[PDB]
């Protein structure tokens, strides 16, 4: 029968106590969800390792071997009672040989048997309760030195189930204790390993990078020449005659398959030195054509035939170059004396040993002299492993269009890449294209409201992406995983688990060009083309306008950063340590760590800075009034409150909940760790900063607009009201009017605010990403101190106590190093995120100059209306301005003219417009709607009425 | 997050709108003449003349796509979140609702107002009466005709007033171009090639050789990574300073002077060009 | 530790289990008034106890 | 300038005086590196700056 | 006489036109910007000693 293993088989990797901590490794471990055998006595057999788990005692024991006869060794393992026998003998299934023994003095047992470098590893749990569904971890027990392939197994009496286990990688979870409570298995789905990847449990909503995708070759193609003759090695090695050295000889060797074997399984050569290549390779290149040099030499001579090389022999009879590719061969069994200057290399002029040269062309033409191997045919359009006259590769092979000249071979790039070739065979040529690759995006709705993604595989036609999924032959090979029927094509790749919608909506996560995903209605991960605004239809006349009769009152929001977190470096401490050969090793390399302390202290003076220039931009503490109600407005939300223990206001207080934040080595009592890192306190401390914003609150409230340029004047706040609706273009009467009406939507604007604070909507996004980029910088600083960059350990104390110094200084070479350079990188990218913050931090002052302390005219600058007064509240790392504009709501449809004519002169409207009340014509301001009679106060004459082009007649009044 | 970073310019320049204005069918305003920086509709596409001037005008290896094809080096680029045609459709609707309601719809709704009303309310704004527009109106458009014809002539007489777009293709291409150059040096191995190295060489010293491969490879992309995070700093403060000017000049009248052109600012109207913006 | 440090040991002999901790270290700031107003000086030892 | 990056000297006119091509070539290969890694270093900072 | 050149390769394979960047200033400004029209302006190539 077949069950399930949902969730089982998790042991301790290794012997080491960890808490609090996720942990990410890879070893043999039984998948989730994987199938499993139900046995309700077969020889099993044991792959790599098995999962063994008995729900009921007729299960004593086992029996591991190999052929499970008296041919070869075999363990058992068997319980007796109070007894746990382990002996290795040959069996009949009594004792021929043996070399090991071992012996000591419903509910489920849970077995894990793995055997590696000849030893046998055994793990063991236990849990009271078909298999049942749970996690349940199995801690070690013994491991046993015994040295025999263990390829089947048996037990020893049922109902036991059977898995298998696989090298795979698992992200483990410790307790805050040293238990391992949770795992994800991160090959199950694409969910599982966007986990891996972000090292945590919880997804946000997004689409996010985890890998890259390959497709994996199907195929093996090699070619090579027509060359049937054996190449003839005995004339030139096995010959009576050779010339002396200052008239040696060249023989060449073409059209010949070459063994080259012949000559290094034999000792009868005294020196086999190969330059360039090497001698175990020399049976799968192949060369143009070998050229041999026959000569006799002398005993202490041998030595100066290499290339550089000095002396009678090597300037006067035989010299190599310096680019030497061959090699030489001498064995055990006259020249020149006087010459005017040294040699060329291979010209010649006109105890004993014996010694011949071998030059090889490489490829500069056809191949002749090729070695042994055997010819396949063409594989055309599929990824194949090519292989042609030594030159290998892995790519998709298309018939070319090029015209090869008949002495060219192959084709080349700007990049030293072959992308054509000539067949040696049917002289075709060949294009050579990369198989497919790119980068794989997951895309989730969240893992608080589902478990569905969908994957785009980028920049790739995806017939073959389903090609290759269907044929198992692409490299992230999630198991539990199916293509579906919704596969859609877009320019950014394509798109698999995501239906097409017709219907278009605002953007949520963007895909590319074009193309969103959302998740809609049961529900689902849909896909669509982003709509780009609502519609209207705004329809142009000549002789109509439309004038606001009513208007409203909006409080918005803007969120800026000003600072972020001061951090200082100890090298000493980050690259060494303790160690005192480190530190002598690092004098070497100038001042990096003066220059690395200085750069990284003059980041944290410009954050102080920063904050000061936002903040501090008055020069009087005003003290906030006792009464907090000035006319209707109600302030009392965004002013001290007397009888709390804080100095925050209200929404300050909600401001510092919303932000939610370290174990670096910052004083807080304080300690501090061994990678030298540390945080330092900012100058302006939190209440500082509150009684900053707290005072320019209240010299708004009191003085108005005039302590921002000069000295503060006091000013009640309904005429500070009515000169600010002049500012924007609307008379006073409207405000004295209609005061009641204002300061009930002032504070009605107020208290939706801080209900939508409270309603934890995440507006202050930008102040936590602030605070995510700087800890994932110090994150991958800290992680980069576990890699050796090359030398045998990533510890220094473990290379110190375990080697001499002269070995240890070219470990701890390659750790100084690594650790350099990680550190330099730190250093760049804060100097570069310290520029972006110092232009916010700008514009903060800015608008802290221009829209509280006065009223802007700039367009948008602050808010989305006609500015009326400003408020700053503190955040953590940051300022919020609450801007109050004026909004105009509610149109009505008019007759408009330009200018009208009374006596034979034209009258124009000093400010405003002439519209057509539906009975009699008026005069009237843009803004707001109120009809005045038209008279000579608020006309003026220019000329006759015989220019104006759309000219009325009607009376004016006097 | 370089990426990222250039759709999130692009959205923040363009879509300034609420609402979409239709074009209107005709396009003479008083005397104003429209048709050139409005899209017409007997043509294929939603581009305008101009912006068809200014799209012929920039002239802009590695894989990308539109069929699909990649390269050995393992470089592409990557397609933006609004097409040409979704930028073409932003600005045709600020130059709709500019003509239409003016100035209002940049704070809450659009109000629409005949054109030679708000020309009158804008010669106000920089200090001259109404009259002056109302009694020479004729001799202003005329004036603005002439200068809309000009503007048009001179981007198709093949003057380089598009410079520092094409600096920016040129910037990208020739740092790709050291990346895959870099590619040839072989930073004191035997060769360059790691198949030629592989081949004809044994484990112990293709270690050797492969290891200063991995050096200098390494070195090389850490180098296009820090130029690039500093060039896209360049264009973020670019690309802000463009999304102040639509907000002030295009939806308002600035008295912040040779803030938008030479002279005291009446209007101005956007088109869009490869990778940017010209304002008119 | 996750930058491969040994942060807690258990004694060979009483089985007790140890804690370890690196000791006192840090930088150190010189302030001054300047050398032509005066030649004293004052040491901040910067986040210890 | 004046730091040697481990080689024997930081002078190129010592090692190439009084050391043989086949270890000069090693010495040599350690100071360009440095030097490299120098004139790298102030060319970042010049672009920031 | 040893030189260097830069060589245009046709599209079919074949050498059309070279330059001997050793010549003139402008065959040297040539081979240093890769191309064989130059724009207008000042350009830097080589050092001299
Ligand atoms: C014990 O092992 C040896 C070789 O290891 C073998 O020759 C011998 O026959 C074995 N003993 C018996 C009794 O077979
Ligand atoms: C060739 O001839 C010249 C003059 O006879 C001589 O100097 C030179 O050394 C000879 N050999 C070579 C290898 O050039
Ligand atoms: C090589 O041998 C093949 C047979 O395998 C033959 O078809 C082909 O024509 C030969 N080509 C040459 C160039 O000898
Ligand atoms: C303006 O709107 C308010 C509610 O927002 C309403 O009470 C008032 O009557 C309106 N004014 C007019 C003239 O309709
Ligand atoms: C001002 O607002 C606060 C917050 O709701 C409220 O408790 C207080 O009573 C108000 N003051 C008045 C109505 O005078
Ligand atoms: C015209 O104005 C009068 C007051 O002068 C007003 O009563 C009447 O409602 C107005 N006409 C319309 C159509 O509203
Ligand atoms: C507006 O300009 C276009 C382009 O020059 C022209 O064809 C059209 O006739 C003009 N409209 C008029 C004159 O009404
Ligand atoms: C290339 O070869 C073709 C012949 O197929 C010839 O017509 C053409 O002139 C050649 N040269 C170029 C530049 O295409």
């Amino acid at each position: 029968t077949q069950h399930t293993s949902s969730m089982r088989g998790v042991y301790y990797p290794d012997e080491i106590f960890r808490s609090d901590t996720l942990y990410l490794t890879q070893d043999l471990f039984l998948p989730f969800y994987s199938n499993v055998t139900g046995f309700h006595n077969p020889v099993i057999p044991f792959k790599d390792g098995i999962y063994f788990a008995a729900t009921e005692n007729v299960v004593r024991g086992w029996v591991f071997g190999s052929t499970m006869n008296n041919k070869s060794q075999s363990v058992i393992i068997i319980n007796n009672s109070t007894n746990v026998v382990i002996r290795a003998c040959n069996f009949e299934l009594n004792a021929f040989n043996c070399t090991f023994e071992y012996i000591s003095d419903k509910h489920l047992r849970e077995f894990v048997f793995k055997n590696k470098d000849g030893f046998l590893y055994v793990y063991k749990g236990y849990q009271p309760i078909d298999l049942p569904s749970g996690f349940n971890t199995l801690k070690p027990i013994f491991k046993l030195p015994l040295g025999i392939n263990i390829t089947n197994f048996r037990a020893i009496l049922a109902a036991y189930f059977v898995g298998y286990l696989k090298p795979t990688t698992f992200m483990l979870k410790y307790d805050e204790n040293g238990t391992i409570t949770d795992a994800v298995d991160c090959s199950q789905n694409p969910l599982a390993e966007l986990k891996c990847s972000v090292k945590s449990f919880e997804i946000d909503k997004g689409i996010y990078q985890t890998s890259n995708f390959r497709v994996v070759p199907s195929g093996d193609v090699v070619r090579f020449p027509n060359i049937t003759n054996l190449c003839p090695f005995g004339e030139v090695f096995n010959a009576t005659k050779f010339p002396s050295v200052y008239a040696w000889e060249r023989k060449k060797i073409s059209n010949c398959v070459a063994d080259y074997s012949v000559l290094y399984n034999s000792t009868f050569f005294s020196t086999f030195k190969c330059y360039g290549v090497s001698a175990t390779k020399l049976n799968d290149l192949c060369f143009s054509n070998v050229y041999a040099d026959s000569f006799v030499v002398k005993g202490d001579d041998v030595r100066q035939i290499a290339p550089g090389q000095t002396g009678v022999i090597a300037d006067y009879n035989y010299k190599l170059p310096d680019d030497f590719m061959g090699c030489v061969l001498a064995w055990n069994t006259k020249y020149r004396y006087l010459r005017h200057g040294k040699l060329r290399p291979f010209e010649r002029d006109i105890q004993p040993y014996r010694v011949v040269v071998l030059s090889f062309e490489l490829l500069n033409a056809p191949a002749t002299v090729c070695g042994p191997k055997l010819s396949t045919d063409l594989i055309k359009n599929q990824c194949v492993n090519f292989n042609f006259n030594g030159l290998t590769g892995t790519g998709v092979l298309t018939p070319s269009s090029k015209r090869f000249q008949p002495f060219q071979q192959f084709g080349r790039d700007v990049s030293d890449f072959t992308d054509s070739v000539r067949d040696p065979k049917t002289s075709e040529i060949l294009d050579i294209s990369p198989c497919s690759f790119g980068g794989v995006s997951v895309i989730t709705p969240g893992t608080n409201a589902s478990s569905e993604v969908a994957v785009l595989y980028q920049d790739v036609n995806c017939t073959d992406v389903s090609t290759a999924i269907h044929a198992d032959q692409l490299t992230p090979a999630w198991r539990i995983y199916s293509t579906g029927n919704n596969v859609f094509q877009t320019q950014a790749g394509c798109l698999i688990g995501a239906e097409h919608v017709d219907t278009s909506y605002e953007c949520d996560i963007p895909i590319g060009a074009g193309i969103c995903a959302s998740y809609h209605t049961q529900k689902s991960i849909v896909a669509y083309t982003m709509s780009l605004g609502a519609d209207s239809s705004i329809a142009y006349s000549n002789n109509t306008i439309a004038i606001p009769t009513n208007f409203s009152i909006s409080i918005t929001t803007e969120v800026m950063p000003v600072s972020m977190a001061k951090t200082s470096v100890d090298c000493n401490m980050y690259i060494c340590g303790d160690s005192t050969e480190c530190a002598n090793l690092l004098l070497q390399y100038g001042s990096f760590c003066t220059q690395l302390n200085r750069a990284l202290s003059g980041i944290a003076a410009e954050q102080d800075r920063n904050t000061r220039e936002v903040f501090a931009q008055v020069k009087q503490m005003y003290k906030t009034p006792t009464l907090k109600y000035f006319g209707g407005f109600n302030f009392s939300q965004i002013l001290p409150d007397p009888l709390k223990p804080t100095k925050r206001s209200f929404i300050e207080d909600l401001l510092f909940n919303k932000v939610t934040l370290k174990q670096y080595g910052e004083c807080l009592i304080c300690a501090q760790k061994f990678n030298g890192l540390t945080v330092l306190p900012p100058l302006l401390t939190d209440d500082m900063i509150a009684a900053y914003t707290a005072a320019l609150v209240s010299g708004t409230a009191t003085a108005g607009w005039t302590f921002g340029a000069g000295a503060a004047l006091q000013i009640p706040f309904a005429m500070q009201m009515a000169y600010r609706f002049n500012g924007i273009g609307v008379t006073q009467n409207v405000l004295y009017e209609n005061q009641k009406q204002i300061a009930n939507q002032f504070n009605k604007a107020i208290s939706q605010i801080q209900e939508s604070l409270t309603t934890t909507s995440t507006a202050l996004g930008k102040l936590q990403d602030v605070v995510n980029q700087n800890a994932q910088a110090l994150n991958t600083l800290v992680k980069q101190l576990s890699s050796n960059f090359g030398a045998i350990s990533s510890v220094l104390n473990d290379i110190l106590s375990r080697l001499d110094k002269v070995e240890a200084e070219v470990q701890i070479d390659r750790l100084i190093t690594g650790r350099l350079q990680s550190l330099q990188t730190y250093v760049t990218q804060q100097l570069i995120r310290a520029a972006e913050i110092r232009a916010s931090a700008n514009l903060a002052a800015t608008k802290m100059s221009e829209c509280v302390l006065g009223q802007s005219k700039r367009v948008d600058f602050c808010g989305k209306g006609y500015h009326l007064m400003s408020f700053p509240q503190a955040a953590p790392h940051g300022v919020v301005f609450l801007h109050v504009t004026y909004v105009p709501s509610q149109e009505r449809n008019f007759t408009t003219a330009p200018a009208i004519c009374h006596e034979g002169k034209a009258y124009f409207p000093r400010e405003g417009v002439f519209v057509f009340n539906g009975t009699s014509w008026f005069i009237t301001q843009r803004n707001f709607f109120s009809p005045q009679i038209i008279t000579t106060d608020n006309t003026f004459v220019s000329g006759n009425c015989d220019v104006v082009i759309g000219i009325i007649n009607n009376t004016v009044y006097d």
